[PDB]
């Protein structure tokens, strides 16, 4: 078979894969060792290119990595804060929260959901140097199907999933961030159908979907 590079691979070919991922905007260390950050970047790359998301690089992925990036395929690992006035209002407190705690991540982003506040905070930067780029309200799971707590990584995504939700981002298994249910479906019925998921205004689910690459750290508490 053709050569396959994956988690654990090393050498100058890996280094060039990493250089190409950096050209695509993934901001990883190009050291020639295919670690988790390279795996996650490859998975995101594959998702954005509508090819199988397995985290391995063979001919198909390599061919695409050799194309010039475009607006459709390039990741921005620096994002300017949203102009929503709540960003500025909560900036200091949210940044203090993120910077003073463990925030494991494989991207230049991090997302916190505080269940007691029913609020989401989205950051750009690195551990202990996070900048708040967005914040918004959420609705998490009802008490009989509560949202999972813990630390996770963005695992998967989709544009949509007899009711529909838009712009889902997978936390773990069936626990997702997604839009309000759709004609809007809310109330006790909306909570029963959403189970443990985190519901957001459509624009905010879309924001997470558009901004956070696979491997972005997640903290829910």
């Amino acid at each position: 078979k053709p050569k396959v590079f994956k988690l654990g691979s090393s050498g100058s070919d890996v280094k060039s894969i990493q250089d190409k991922l950096n050209n695509y905007g993934y901001a990883i260390t190009a050291d020639g060792k295919f670690g988790p950050s390279t795996d996650w970047a490859v998975r995101d790359f594959q998702y954005k290119h509508n090819i199988a998301m397995d985290g391995s690089v063979s001919d198909q992925t390599m061919n695409l990595l050799n194309q010039t990036p475009t607006d459709a395929t390039r990741v921005n690992s620096v994002i300017q804060p949203d102009p929503n006035p709540d960003v500025q209002s909560l900036k200091a407190a949210a940044e203090n929260l993120a910077n003073s705690n463990d925030t494991p991540t494989y991207t230049k982003f991090f997302i916190i959901t505080s269940l007691k506040e029913q609020r989401v905070y989205v950051f750009n930067g690195d551990p202990h140097n996070w900048k708040l780029i967005n914040t918004f309200q959420c609705t998490s799971g009802a008490s009989d199907t509560p949202t999972i707590t813990g630390r996770f990584y963005v695992q998967g995504k989709g544009l949509a999933f007899d009711v529909i939700c838009k712009y889902y981002t997978q936390i773990q298994g069936n626990y997702l961030f997604h839009s309000i249910l759709f004609n809007v479906v809310d109330g006790t019925l909306g909570a029963s159908l959403s189970h443990g998921c985190i519901r957001l205004a459509v624009q905010n689910a879309k924001y997470i979907y558009d901004t956070l690459p696979m491997g972005t750290g997640i903290w829910i508490y």
